[PDB]
DNA sequence: ATGATCCGACGTGTTAGCCACGCTGACTAGTTATGCCATGCCTCCCTT
DNA sequence: AAGGGAGGCATGGCATAACTAGTCAGCGTGGCTAACACGTCGGATCAT
């Protein structure tokens, strides 16, 4: 009957069930529970294991390079920014109000490691989210274009509840691509978050797209409902290179 | 029983004349298109 | 990579309105028929 037991739960999807099968069942004898509770138990576990498991398959189809959160990033060394933003942020009340937030400073000020929390912020809660970088993003829809199914890598870039634009400014785009990016945010207008990291200030955007234009279109439509944030300081790779050396 | 030869009949080509079919226009009737709503099937995405 | 589930789009049915096909009549043009002549094919008969 066992066998029969085990069978069952396989053939079900339910893998982890089946495996502490034996642990629960030696738990339920040993000290006399309920066998609603005892099910309630069995499920909870099943579905801290299920979410546990969707939440690192969310973060492997998110391009996300190297996992942080909030609880590593050092407010002290970074004065510029304030913690108090960051925790509201962390909220996920942006999501609600379909507010972008674009982080701003010189490299290495932990603008990627504050977009990859919020990320990862949204990710625990079941929001899904989707990371890259604007000149991965512009040549993926290029590319899908020139193939003639740029309609389906749009809904790939806008499904995304949250959607991460890092390093916008560092690689300047292709003027012929660069309404690619346009497209997306015009798609995700007033519908979806937009969490954009660059070095570059809004002024010189033209530059980077070649096209002043659009440029001052896309701003227009990214900083409607957004939080704008001006980090300064010192780079964090060049003090822990100091640290090291010292 | 088969092949060759000779004879007779039928088919074809040509020309002329006549009759029937095709085209066009008008009018009337019947069928198809379209809009709207509901249901079913196909496709896409996610999970194992 | 395969199966299951969910969502979206396409189809069908029904009702109404409009456009097109059918029919009839008249006129014009093309095809069929008839007659005659000639050539070829089929049938019959005789010989091996
Ligand atoms: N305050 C901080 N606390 C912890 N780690 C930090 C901090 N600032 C930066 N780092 C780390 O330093 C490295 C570079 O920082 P990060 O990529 O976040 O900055 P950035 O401004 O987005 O960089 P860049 O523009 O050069 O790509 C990453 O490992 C990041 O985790
Ligand atoms: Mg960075």
């Amino acid at each position: 009957m066992k066998e029969r037991i085990h069978e069952y739960c396989h053939r079900l999807h339910l893998p982890v069930m089946a495996e502490r099968w034996s642990a629960m069942a030696e738990y339920a004898s040993t000290h006399n529970i309920s066998y609603s509770e005892f099910l309630f138990r069995l499920l909870e576990a099943e579905i801290v294991e299920k979410q546990a498991r969707s939440i690192q398959t969310l973060i492997k189809l998110s391009k996300l390079p190297y996992r942080k959160t909030i609880d590593t990033f050092d407010f002290t060394a970074q004065p510029s920014v304030d913690e108090r933003r960051i925790r509201e942020l962390l909220t996920l009340s942006f999501i609600d109000r379909k507010e972008n937030i674009l982080f701003l400073g010189p490299p290495g000020i932990g603008k990627t490691h504050l977009a990859i929390s919020i990320g990862m912020e949204a990710i625990a809660r079941g929001y899904k989210t989707y990371f890259i970088t604007a000149h991965d993003l512009v040549n993926q829809l290029r590319r899908a274009d020139q193939e003639g199914k740029l309609e389906k890598k749009l809904r790939v870039f806008v499904k995304p509840t949250v959607l991460i634009i890092d390093e916008m400014g560092y690689l300047k785009l292709d003027p012929n691509s660069a309404h690619y990016l346009f497209q997306v945010i015009a798609r995700r207008y007033e519908h979806a978050p937009i969490i954009l990291t660059s070095n570059k200030s809004f002024g010189e955007w033209g530059e980077i797209v070649g096209d002043s234009v659009l440029a001052t279109a896309m701003l227009d439509r990214l900083l409607h409902h957004s939080i704008i944030f001006n980090l300064k300081g010192e780079s964090y790779r060049l003090r822990e290179k100091r640290l090291q050396e010292e």
